[PDB]
DNA sequence: GCAAGATACGTACTAGTACGTATCTTGC
DNA sequence: GCAAGATACGTACTAGTACGTATCTTGC
């Protein structure tokens, strides 16, 4: 067990190094003097700083926190969405979700050996499996494409999040979070559904609360 | 003055190609062709240059035939965005602009990334509220928030398009971003009349080319 | 590719403010910015330079909008040139492609003023068979014979115009130049459909400029 | 006696010498050379190379040989251009006018303090009072512009010699120059003076025959 | 483990010497581009000499192969049309563009790289195959295989060459199915000629297969 | 002042080609190219202003003042004349260092650094061997219909690289040999009937028509 | 004759100065420029720099002026404005753009060109001009014409340098009118103020007039 | 290493302003000014690349690192202040010989050679004058309507001339007198009623402005 | 407190230029 | 045959670079 505990030290100080100066600027050994773990203790879990990235990248999914089991399926996703929001803000949520979002984000080279498509593609397939079940919960208007929406929340909430980093530090991310949801929703979502959607700031912090404990 | 755009284009292709970051004045001068001499005229620091091509893609960016229906005008930019973004010299300043303004860097690298978002999320209001004049959207509709969630979801759908399919599918990714948004604010017997097509996407691309 | 039409562009302004003969690369060099390597690249001698933007002239003035009234084509082509010719940062290689050809030089210097006087005829006279064949034009006139008279007409008509103000006139020059050769070679009620005037030919400068 | 001579044994050099390189690239030592006269001789008639290729452009409406006086006016018109098309085409019938004509054609510079509208002005003048005669005879049609007339022949002939020049080194002037008086005519010329105009070639050279003698 | 951590900086010298040649490269543009640590690299390697060395010696041994064929002359073709994707484009292999910039170019002998070495395993992979071919009835019976296999090795080098000079490797695909299109009249069984497909369609096809 | 320009010029070119044959374009020093010619640097940069200047200007020496081939009977010998002649040219501890230099600075890559053309010695390459097929075309030894310019660019291509194989294996030794194999393999492709037994790819040759070429 | 062929070096010279400043110049540029012999040069001006004194010598002397005027304040005003476009276009005068430069430019104590001469000589002129509206009654009571005049050349001068350093001296019309417009309140009486035309469309028909 | 970089790119500054004063842009040498720096030739290296960069940031110094002035009770006379000063400043033998350098390196200018940015200095000049003025318009010193652009423009123009025919006059030894001469005739045009008396355009103040600005 | 690295300064070259002299060309 | 000039070569610098060592910064 101390094999496992240590290998998450490596990839929170990774992630945290990733944040701040990108994929490229990083070095092994920024990661190394973050950790303060033995060159031996890093060799065991990551031969190269690809290595590391790529894991970072790979544990986005399920790194992030799973909401207690909602009835309304729509309003999971909604909740969802805003538990992220609050967790890039505040910071202290997760420490993962930050550098493996810049990860993502940036644009990089090909040159370097990153796939960016995994954390993507397995965010998509996330957001696809909740759609899928709101249909077959009979929450979703009879005809929509539920993978072109799982591929459009993915895509807008990446660019929402993108430009409320530049303008705000993120401080607005809730209120541009909701907003997306409050404008996607009535073009796929049920009539009827759309009322029992709970939009509040209030309620989406007592999902933050509740997470934490 | 004529140099200047020489600069600015090589200035912008190598950010595109490696980002603010790792690049230097060196590569720059190397793309540009200009002499040492001549740049130095202009930009003094790499971080100069930078924020030169980013307070370009305001003006740099070709506009759009000017319509009665200003929705459609709305769509026809994003559109046209969304072609300039994919080609390699159909615009070299927009893909290097917004690769540094996606782009998170440090705050140790002074860029200003703010005013190019600030002059997109002006822009996009500004046509909302000359679509909310002439009876296009719905009459209270938060027009400021609106624009804000235009250009933010663009930014998304571009960069998922980037990763996913470099660039490839973003004609489509917009059509539906457009086409889910509307609903939610457009006037009733609206969205019918609105033009996605892809044919029609392609011929918006010759009136712009000035 | 980009820096070769960046040299070209100030070769042509060196070479319309100097001559050829008084001219050197190192004028050019300083007037276009790039680095020594650069040019050589691209060319090692003035007269290479020269030539080159002999040969621009072909692909660098910008084409008319297409009309069925062939004539009308013809005489929107040598108005738009009438403009061109007067401008500064209108077209610079036009200017000096220009001041290049007419002027005499030597046969010292190798330069091929030919063949830029050559593709002007070509196309003239391809546009007059296309005239021809439409019936706008008296049926067997010599298409050869006028396209050489209309190249030779616009030239001197052209030098007239710069010597004597400053090429002010040489829209009102070539306006004459055109209603006086017509009626020698047009079918009747074709020169009564002609449009000559000034606001159209600021009117054609606007679609010209991609 | 002998000054009028010898300043014109120093035009015929200086406009021999522009003929050939220009006025830019041309020195006052090409000059002095073609000449074979002394310095002092030169420094009477002529101060600098500019007050030179003034005077060479100054003798240029002047140096042109009239034609014999001729009952149709515009004949006398049509018979000029053909001579002048002669005169350049085979060189000995003039020196001076090849120089001149391209002392004119020449951009040059505004920092050459050469006036290439003497001769420009001058030549239109000319083609005006033979055109102006031509009315007074009842030979061009009523509403006809005179004026507009001079400086379009006079640009046209310019640049149909330049186009001869550089296609055929002046060799098809001749047709050339035909070419566009039968095409300019029509448009002013009173229908039955064009019938009475005289255009052939074996005309013409027989204008340049008699001129000599 | 160890294999893993050869190949990382293998490929990231490859990389180095496909930008800047050999000459121009150090060892520690090597070490930042792998992302490894110094302790890492030095274990697998000591010298320049050494990291430039390795990558050739994987030129063939590194090469993604094709779908087996029916025709041993068409494994062939295809896996050179391949060559010339995989040359082309941003991502193909860094090993393959890393070594032949590093075997087409001179250097000197003051440097000690062999040369010899990937030539002559390219060479041999080569005539192995036109071996394959000939007891499989395809190539005819008096061909020499040896100078048919160091006619290809040197053909398509120099027909890669002018391709980068001239059009910066666009052209390579078209290039190089010109050049076994006129060589193998010389040496293939007519029946395998007409068999024998060059197209650029089919081209795609083996590129998109090869997406494994 | 023409006669002495001319010959000066040809010592730095041929000492500047030397220094380039034996370290390469970037390594190579307009000092080093001074110090093999003999020239002093005013009467250098009088002729070249930079390494870029030198450089091109031996490529430049590739394509002119390359051993000229006898007037032949058939067009296509004489394309293989040429091709051999190179070979030997390439061979010898002399022969030209023109063009040993030139080929060093084509094959190479070099850095963004560089504007060096070297796009210029190959298409004249390609359209002299362009030229030489379009003559073979109108005499009728090649197919009517071949592409005359497709197979300049392979003609050219292939030979680079058979040369590029045979520095490396044996320092240009079997050059003639290897380039023999190239044109008796490529040939019959687009050689009219008869034409081909009628070609000479000798070494018994190809040494005949080199001592003949070097007077 | 004499005073034809130094007026045609001298116009060259300033040229030359005006293209170059006088430390590139050579005698050599000057010769080739004024198209006269060797021998004709020679005679008139010994070196360089005394071609370049003699320019200098020439500011004011060579400086085309106004048709007379009711207000000697809107002569002064005329003249000024009409500097600023002989100073801006590719033709004005020579000598003015010349001397403007050969002033200006520092230079050394190193070469003897005495750059005082042609500032003392405008001083004096425009001194001259404004004492002649005193006794016209244009100028108010208690006005220091001499410290005015000093003020009206300094401000001028680098009106005219920023003018060329901004704009290519494209605004010096409007820099000059505006230099006038904020200086004159100060000495003239009002009543002249008010009937002085400072427009630009006034300026073109003064320009339009020294067509002669 | 931040600190004796400052010290030594600063002691650069200083020798290359002096050798530009002396020589001005196209006659000086970076050969000069390592002479009288006393740096080494890759210390120098290592802050500027070129002449022009050396020359470009003596201009920068023109703006940055010039004597400021007390906050004064009104912005006009602040203005006048900085006048004066600057005026001061480019009389004496020492004052400052990066003002002295500037100046001539912005009046003087070279061949189309030079890549140097002579609007930058002005620039900065006129945008500072234009701030000064549009601070003292909402003090209400001046007229509510005035363009203060135009004025800025008119300012550093007539300041830059003011000096040039005091420096061919007088070698800037009357440069106070006239500077103040130019404010004096000025100013009227654009004050607000009692402002002026209240202005101190006295070399008695100049001088103790002067003084203190030193320290 | 110190290992990594960033940064600052130093040395030894090579590249580039300005201007000087020599030597051929050429048009009478 | 030779004066003007164009051209070719020479000398003495100054500019620019590559790579070396020293010295500070900084994040644990």
């Amino acid at each position: 067990e101390r094999a496992i505990r240590t290998r998450q030290t490596i990839l929170v100080a990774a992630a945290e190094v990733f944040d701040e100066v990108g994929y490229e600027a990083a070095t092994i050994s920024d990661v190394l003097k973050r950790s303060g773990v033995t060159k031996g203790a890093l060799y065991f879990h990551f031969t190269s700083k690809q290595e590391l990235a790529q894991a970072v990248l790979a544990e986005q999914v399920a790194s992030l926190p799973r909401v207690p089991e909602q009835e309304l399926k729509l309003q999971q996703s909604l909740d969802e969405a805003l538990l992220l929001a609050h967790l890039l803000r505040e910071g202290t949520g997760d420490p993962i979700v930050q550098g493996s979002v810049r990860l993502t984000v940036d644009q990089g080279s090909p040159r370097d050996h990153l796939n960016r498509r995994v954390p993507m593609q397995a965010w998509t397939e996330h957001t696809q499996s909740l759609f899928e079940e709101a249909r077959a919960k009979g929450e979703i208007l009879p005809h929509a494409d539920v993978e072109a929406l799982a591929k459009l929340f993915v895509g807008a909430f990446t660019g929402v999040q993108v430009l409320s980093r530049i303008m705000t530090g993120r401080a607005d991310l809730a209120e541009r979070v909701a907003d997306l949801y409050r404008h996607l929703m009535p073009s796929f979502a049920m009539p009827g559904i759309l009322v029992r959607l709970d939009f509040s700031p209030e309620r989406g912090s007592r999902v933050y609360e509740a997470a934490m404990k």
